[PDB]
């Protein structure tokens, strides 16, 4: 049925677009009306990242605002990768992406999170507030890669998923990423 279970975080301010992105990509849908997470949510989906071989994926959806921020970094150590949003038309969102980087940077037992730069909302072209170039030069200076979506419209939404998916499997496969005793990140 599947290779590995892996544990995905998705964070980011609240608003932005992590509860639509995630249903969108496990419910095939858009959720118009969206109530702010309280706590972490939990959704799930199988992706096949090559013919016949599968990943379950066991995401925590976190609540962006400020007091539930006690729960969400609860949840950092058991997870193994994750998006960082941001949404595209809110530039505060933005300028707190090196926030929450900074945040998860402390949070590096057993393993630093392996996290892609998620810009949001990528569907309101017309109200952008921040430029592909500088989140991708703020993804690179962090090591990370970024990627536009759309819950709304279905962009390159199974795409985040499925690339972060395959960057933690090629990592699983040169040991530079293990199961460990009482970690939930990763799962036989
Ligand atoms: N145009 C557009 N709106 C979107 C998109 N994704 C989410 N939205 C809208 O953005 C708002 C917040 O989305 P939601 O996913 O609830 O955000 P959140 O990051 O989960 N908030 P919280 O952290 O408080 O739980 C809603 O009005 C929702 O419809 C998208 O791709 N495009
Ligand atoms: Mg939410």
């Amino acid at each position: 049925i599947w290779l590995y279970q892996f544990r995905l975080i998705v964070i980011g301010d609240s608003t932005v677009g992590k509860s639509c992105l995630i249903r969108r990509f496990t419910e095939g849908r858009f959720a118009q009306v969206s109530d702010p997470t309280v706590g972490v949510d939990f959704f799930s989906r199988l992706v096949e990242i090559e013919p016949g071989k599968r990943i379950k994926l066991q995401i925590w959806d976190t609540a962006g605002q400020e007091r539930f921020r006690s729960i969400t970094r609860a949840y950092y150590r058991n997870s193994v990768g994750g998006l960082l949003l941001f949404d595209i038309t809110n530039r505060r969102s933005f300028q707190n992406v090196h926030e929450w980087l900074e945040e998860t940077k402390v949070h590096v037992q057993p393993y630093q999170i392996v996290f892609v730069l998620v810009g949001h909302k990528c569907d309101l072209d017309t109200q952008r507030q921040v430029t592909r170039h500088e989140a991708e030069k703020l993804a690179a200076a962090y090591g990370m890669k970024y990627i536009e979506t759309s819950a709304r419209d279905a962009i390159n939404v199974e795409k985040a998923f499925t690339d972060l998916t395959r960057d933690i499997y090629e990592l699983v496969k040169r040991g530079e990423i293990t199961i460990q005793e009482g970690w939930e990140g990763v799962k036989s």
